[PDB]
């Protein structure tokens, strides 16, 4: 009903943006990653001066009702010994947006440049020495509102924030009231008595499992009892309390958020990390004194973590190990549990890092990344995720001889996204998968409210867009509180 309104609005208002209306504001991120660099022009209507609204934040459409987007590499990072080169980097950026944005709102118009894990490993007296030439020399170029504040590298946590403000709001879940068809929570307002709880829209959490890393972010509605003061010196880390709304007084849009980002624990990395171990095992005296030690291919390692039958091989410090799969689903989860680098302490999910209670009956979490091609693009069961469903196809996959496998790719069975590498570990990334949910992060076997997706509302989740939302939070003040701040005259 009102889900399937807005989720049928977001695909059909795409209108280009009528730059000819002067009650249209506009403001620019700039998105400085390892590989590149993308600017997003949004723009918002005038704000309807209900304290409980925030801005109507949309993506900028162009006269072909296309998002105002463009991309360069191969990113700010690579002129960690050039910084006077970099403001002539980003210029075909902000020629882009200066063309898009009227040349009357320029004055009005926001610049936020925020940077991530391309920045972020060069030394401290190297990023300040871009964001300055950045500073110093974009205000005589352009025309946008550029101050220290708006050039920033941005840390993992906050970028798990903003991600997380992202996908909640094209979700509507910071409009309140109307909540009728949407689930509700309690919420504990951090400094606040337990009677001073809140009732609101419930929000969605993200789980993303990337290539190298793993990402889990969302919201702990309730107050949380720590049980030592160094975990609490460990959770503040991992922990962001923010306020939404333009009211510093009111606690409708406080928000406390939990981001936890896990290196060395995406689905390939741990693949790698694996194949390590295999290797280094090879001078144990179980390997050598059996037929499994993988110095021929004669006697290879058998690896339950591969498709049954596939020859595979390890190189590494010029040797070579040779592995023949034996598409064992249910071993390979077994086999691949130290990976996860679990302790036994308490409240504690990979690596031994501080998770707080997720409330499991009353949630609902996003699965992005492997998440989605772990299960959409050779099993064909993306979206909401059912454990038995799951771990039967994919044990069933597994099983299939890697020729039969094979013949299907070639035939065109599986996902157009699904190439040879996505064939070959799939079985691994999906039982990967399964253990870092149900025993890495401790989700219930028979978790209901997990959806595993590509984009949200047929786009792709902007965390740009959770940063220009809170970045601009403020504005709404200038038409609700203009006589809260009026000047005051003396009579001397
Ligand atoms: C998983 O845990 C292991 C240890 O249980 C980590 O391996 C250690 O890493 C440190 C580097 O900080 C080395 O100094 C040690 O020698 C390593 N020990 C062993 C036995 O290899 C490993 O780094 C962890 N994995 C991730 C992705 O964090």
């Amino acid at each position: 009903d009102k889900k399937f309104q807005r989720y049928l609005a977001r695909v059909t208002d795409i209108e280009a943006t009528d730059t000819n209306n002067p009650n249209v504001n506009y403001g620019i991120v700039v998105d400085c990653g390892s590989s590149g660099s993308r600017v997003f022009v949004y723009c918002w209507p005038r704000h309807n001066g209900n304290p409980h609204d925030l801005l109507d934040i949309r993506q900028m459409r162009d006269k072909n009702r296309k998002p105002v987007v463009m991309k360069i590499k191969p990113g700010i990072s690579e002129f960690a010994t050039s910084p006077e080169k970099v403001s002539d980097y980003i210029s075909p950026l902000l020629n882009f947006a200066a063309e898009h944005v009227p040349r009357a709102k320029h004055k009005e118009t926001p610049l936020y440049i925020l940077c991530t894990a391309g920045m972020r490993i060069l030394p401290e007296s190297q990023q300040k020495a871009i964001l300055e030439d950045l500073l110093t020399d974009i205000p005589v170029h352009f025309d946008f509102l550029f101050s220290d504040s708006h050039a920033e590298v941005i840390s993992g946590k906050q970028e798990g924030v903003y991600a997380w403000i992202g996908i909640n709001f094209v979700l509507g879940r910071f409009e309140h009231i109307e909540d009728d068809d949407e689930a509700v929570v309690e919420v504990n307002i951090p400094g606040s008595e337990s009677s001073e709880a809140i009732v609101r829209k419930r929000t969605a959490g993200i789980l993303d499992m990337g290539g190298v890393s793993t990402q889990i972010a969302y919201e702990v509605p309730k107050t949380v009892s720590f049980a030592s003061s160094q975990q609490e010196e460990v959770a503040k880390n991992l922990l962001a309390e923010f306020n939404l709304g333009c009211d510093v007084h009111q606690t409708e849009h406080v928000y406390r958020v939990y981001v936890a980002t896990f290196l060395g624990f995406g689905g390939n990395a741990a693949r790698q990390r694996y194949e390590d171990r295999i290797f280094a095992n090879t001078i144990q005296k179980n390997r050598l004194l059996g037929k499994q030690t993988g110095l021929t291919p004669d006697m290879p390692y058998l690896d339950p973590c591969l498709p049954l039958d596939i020859k595979d091989e390890i190189q590494q410090n010029g040797q070579t190990i040779y592995l023949r799969g034996t598409g064992d689903f249910d071993l390979c989860r077994e086999t691949i549990q130290p990976f996860m680098n679990k302790t036994n302490e308490t409240q504690t999910s990979l690596n031994g890092v501080y998770q707080p209670p997720i409330h499991f009956q009353n949630s609902e979490f996003y699965g992005f990344s492997e998440f989605y091609y772990c299960t959409e693009d050779v099993l064909r069961m993306g979206g909401d995720y059912n454990a038995a469903k799951f771990t039967k196809a994919a044990k069933d996959y597994c099983a299939t001889k890697w020729s039969i496998l094979r013949e299907r790719f070639d035939r065109g069975l599986y996902a157009s996204h699904a190439d040879l590498h996505r064939l070959k570990y799939q079985c691994f990334k999906s039982a990967w998968m399964f253990e870092v949910f149900h025993r890495g992060f401790s989700f219930p076997v028979n978790y209901k409210s997990l959806k595993t997706a590509l984009q949200v509302y047929d786009k792709e989740v902007q965390w740009t867009l959770g940063a220009i939302l809170y970045r601009t939070r403020f504005l709404p003040l200038r038409d609700i509180q203009q006589e809260a701040f009026r000047a005051s005259h003396t009579h001397w």
